[PDB]
């Protein structure tokens, strides 16, 4: 569900 | 590590 590869959104994890 | 929660590149869950 949504586009790209992994889980949650953005690149890497955490937050900042 | 990366910006934004969860692990991977994009936005949702899985890959495409
Ligand atoms: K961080
Ligand atoms: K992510």
């Amino acid at each position: 569900v949504g586009a790209x590869a992994x889980v949650x959104w953005x690149w890497x994890w955490x937050w900042x």
